[PDB]
């Protein structure tokens, strides 16, 4: 009797209760909550039809199987494997086959990225199908059964059927019952003939002993099978082991054309940079032929060491205080950020590795026209200038702070600067410093002189602040016209065309020859051409790939916020023209459109249209003259700026209430104080704020560093989200647990980064320095500081009314004392009497006994 047979007997003895717990015991699975809800509501993009997609992902990213050419998916079912293979590089065609009908899953039509090459066919029994020419053979067919003898026959029948399909090509077939003796005989027979290796997938549940025969690998079958049996028999002991949860795969959307997909880069610009990297790492420099890069130019690779973590460090301070939110899924999801080399490749493929189609000649014309009009308007007063070393140093001080004191660092800059003056680049490489200074030296004037301030840009909101954004949107709502629209763009930086960059290049026309020659270098050598390093796992280890592309946008740049704000202002303007009827479908296709009607529209109506918008980076809020703006989608899509989570040809939905308008990941409320005065406060789903608070940027932070981080978020809540009952209570709880004298430190210098009394700060922010507050009468206590409506608060994710929150908020005194005990004998202060409940529980309970 084999080892596998002993496992089956134990599996059958388990009750239905014991079976369900052991099934997902210690395994790995993906969060299908958002996916299943989406498919239920009829969402056709970004989603995977089943868990098979991520199940097949585990093999590909480890190079166990590399799907090439025609891909045949025997037993596609829902089509989990097919839609995933569609988004792969070396795949040219995907064909699916499933029996379907009653009792069997039917193929689910999707519009994910690469759907156009996917061909799913129902009513196909693979056992009666003659083999076809394919460079990749996939099979996930196998039905489990309590009797191992039954699984034995079902496994062998599949093996005999998938055999003629394998002709020195990539493959990945599912083996239902690998532990049966007669099955192994066939496996060993097929191993000597087609090679490969049998591998167990961690995403497979413990209820099945299924293993997958991959093409790329080697090893002993008999040993590997028994190791799986020993594992499943070992997991019988420990059952309550929580399954490792991972993020599901984003299959994106849109059609895929393999012919016009690859990248044709320029070399004489970036070649010097590549050469220096190659010579530095000439020890292990090589060219990986199986690179997954599609729309990016692959140059080479070299061996490195692993960098990054699968999970993020949890701020223990706030976690001990936000106990009721330990059961909330949304809060947990925000700490599941994967930064491992495996994750870097997963993130790259799903969002970074895409190509935006070249805009129509007519559209390219209007974009150029509006750009020159916009730059001339932005520079009506301010003149472009060169930033200084003194400015750079001052902002750095307010390691990295030690690198500026090193004189050798500044001389390296000069050597790189003179190259830029010669139209050459050598050391400017982006990662997933000296280059950043050179950009600041040229384009830093946009932020320092505040080019995108509302006083100068009419639409921009740079330097205003979060607490003033709400008042801005309220003023916009007063402007007559249609509803307020606010569409978010899916991956803005990945949708910047080459035409968009050339329009941003026109700013150099207002610069001095010595400034212009340096600025054009930054645009041409660092923006319109760039080299990025990115980690990638290989069967030999971790390597660093060198890629390049001549468009899109670098996330970590100096002019990231600026240029995105500029182009977005341009993008929304064109859409209004389409809405008003200025630009027609013919005009966008016409390479020679009359600029008379466009210029006249900009010279006359152009100013007011800018006053109807509030734009910050990719986020934008537009209140057009009418609701024709909603159906204006021809130009917005042709520019490559496709909206997120919505069909490309579906009219946008606007709001006539400014309180429901989303902007900068926030909505705003207008509440009424006890004195009758009105305030406009920022707001967002409560699970997000707590989710951000329970994470800690970086790892290996001491208790003090985590406590100082906690106090920062705490005072942030007390200043911005005071209107929330749960957050204000948590804020005072943290401040009570965190030592008073300890200075809050984190990656900021906002208005909550001080040691002053927050009450006095609140009066300075919302009363003193508030231009929308005519009555400067100060507020003497937090009890006069208004909350949201209980109905309003609960809808925003509050937990008020629940037993868990009720138990917490009243037993908060214990958790605070617990934190204080861990810190030690230091000086604290009770922030709980700041609110009414504990103040009445101190004037009563205190005076009684
Ligand atoms: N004889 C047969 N011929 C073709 N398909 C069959 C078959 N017997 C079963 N199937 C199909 O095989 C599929 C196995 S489940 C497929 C899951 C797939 N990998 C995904 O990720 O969606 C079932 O959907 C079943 O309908
Ligand atoms: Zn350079
Ligand atoms: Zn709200």
């Amino acid at each position: 009797e084999t080892l596998g047979e002993k496992w089956k007997k134990k599996l059958n003895q388990l009750s239905r209760k014991e079976f369900d717990l052991y099934k997902k015991s210690g395994i790995t699975e993906v969060d299908r909550t958002e996916a299943k809800e989406g498919l239920k509501r009829g969402e056709i993009t970004h989603h995977a039809v089943s868990r098979g997609s991520a199940k097949l992902q585990w093999f590909v990213e480890r190079n166990m199987v590399i799907p090439e050419g025609r891909v045949i998916d025997l037993g596609c079912g829902r089509g989990g494997w097919s839609y995933y293979c569609a988004g792969l590089k070396k795949v040219t065609e995907v064909r699916g086959y499933t029996k379907g009908g009653p009792g069997h899953e039917e193929p689910v039509p999707m519009s994910t990225y690469g759907w156009n090459i996917v061909k799913l066919m129902s009513g196909k029994d693979v056992f009666y199908l003659p083999p076809e020419k394919c460079d990749t053979l996939l099979c996930d067919i196998g039905e489990s059964s309590p009797s191992p003898t039954v699984e034995e026959s079902r496994t062998i029948r599949v093996l005999k059927m998938v055999e003629p399909w394998l002709k020195n090509n990539q493959f990945c077939i599912k083996v239902l019952n690998p532990y049966m003796p007669t099955v192994i005989e066939h496996l060993e027979r097929l191993q000597r003939k087609h090679g490969g290796m049998l591998v167990r997938n961690p995403l497979s549940r413990n209820s099945t002993h299924e293993m997958y025969w991959i093409s790329n690998g080697t090893g002993n079958i008999v040993s590997s099978v028994n190791m799986v049996s020993r594992l499943l028999l070992n997991r019988f002991t420990m059952t309550h082991r929580r399954p490792t949860i991972e993020k599901d795969v984003d299959l994106g959307a849109g059609t895929r054309h393999v012919n016009a997909e690859p990248e044709t880069p320029n070399m004489d610009v970036i070649g010097e940079r590549i050469k220096r990297i190659k010579e530095e790492h000439s020890s292990t420099w090589h060219y990986d032929d199986e690179n997954p890069y599609k729309t990016w130019a692959y140059h080479g690779s070299y061996e490195v060491k692993a960098t990054g973590s699968a999970s993020s460090m949890i701020n223990g301070v706030v976690k001990l205080l936000t106990k009721p939110w330990d059961v909330v899924p949304m809060v947990t999801q925000m700490a599941m950020t994967d930064t491992t080399p495996f994750g870097q490749q997963r993130v790259f493929k799903e969002k970074v590795d895409t190509r935006t189609p070249r805009p129509m000649p007519g559209t390219r014309k209007v974009m150029e026209i509006t750009a020159e009009w916009l730059w001339r308007t932005l520079g009506r007063n301010k003149r472009p200038r060169l930033c200084t070393r003194e400015e750079f140093t001052k902002k750095v001080r307010t390691s990295a702070r030690a690198a500026v004191e090193d004189e050798e660092f500044w001389k390296l800059v000069d050597r790189e600067r003179e190259l830029h003056k010669l139209g050459k680049c050598g050391s400017c490489v982006y990662n997933m410093l000296g280059a950043r200074y050179l950009e600041f030296e040229a384009l830093g004037f946009l932020n320092e002189d505040h080019w995108f301030s509302r006083e100068n840009s009419y639409s921009g909101v740079e330097g205003e602040g979060l607490h003033k954004l709400g008042y801005i949107l309220r003023d916009i709502s007063k402007i007559p016209g249609g509803a307020m629209y606010a569409d978010d763009t899916a991956g803005w930086d990945t949708r910047i065309t080459e035409d968009d960059l050339h329009n941003e290049e026109k700013i150099t026309q207002q610069m001095d020859p010595e400034h212009r020659q340096l600025a054009n270098a930054i645009f041409k050598l660092t923006y319109q051409n760039k080299v990025v390093k990115v980690q990638r796992p290989t069967p030999k280890g971790t390597v660093m790939d060198i890629i390049s592309r001549k468009d899109q946008r670098g996330s970590g740049q100096v002019g990231t916020y600026g240029l995105n704000t500029f182009t977005n202002m341009e993008a929304q303007l064109i859409r209004q023209m389409e809405g008003e009827g200025v630009l027609s479908k013919a005009d966008l296709e016409n390479p020679h459109p009359l600029e008379k009607k466009i210029t006249q529209w900009l010279e006359t109506k152009g100013v007011e249209r800018l006053k109807r918008m509030a734009i910050s980076g990719d986020d934008c809020v537009v209140k057009p003259i009418d609701d024709r703006f909603a159906n204006a989608l021809l130009a917005l899509n042709d520019m490559g700026k496709v909206r997120k989570d919505i069909p490309q040809w579906q009219p946008s939905k606007g709001w006539h209430d400014w309180q429901q308008v989303p902007f900068c990941s926030h909505h705003f409320h207008e509440l009424i104080m006890k004195d009758g005065r009105k305030l406009v406060v920022p707001c967002r789903p409560q699970d997000e704020l707590i989710g951000r608070a329970r994470i800690s940027q970086g790892a290996g932070w001491s208790l003090r560093e985590t406590a100082c981080l906690g106090k920062a978020y705490a005072q942030m809540w007390a200043l911005m989200y005071f209107h929330r009952r749960d957050l204000r209570l948590a804020s005072n709880a943290i401040c009570s647990a965190v030592p008073v004298h300890w200075v809050p430190t984190s990656r900021t210098t906002h208005q909550w980064m001080t040691t002053e009394d927050m009450l006095t700060v609140w009066n300075r922010v919302w009363i003193e320095d508030n231009p929308w507050m005519e009555d400067k009468t100060p507020v003497t206590t937090w009890e006069d500081v208004p909350y949201l409506g209980k109905r309003e608060d609960q809808w925003c994710g509050s937990l008020i009314g629940l037993t868990s929150r009720a138990t917490w908020a009243q037993n908060i005194l214990t958790a605070i004392q617990q934190v204080r005990s861990l810190i030690g004998n230091e000086e604290f202060l009770d922030y709980m009497p700041s609110m009414k409940r504990f103040r009445k529980e101190e004037e009563s309970e205190g005076a009684i006994w």
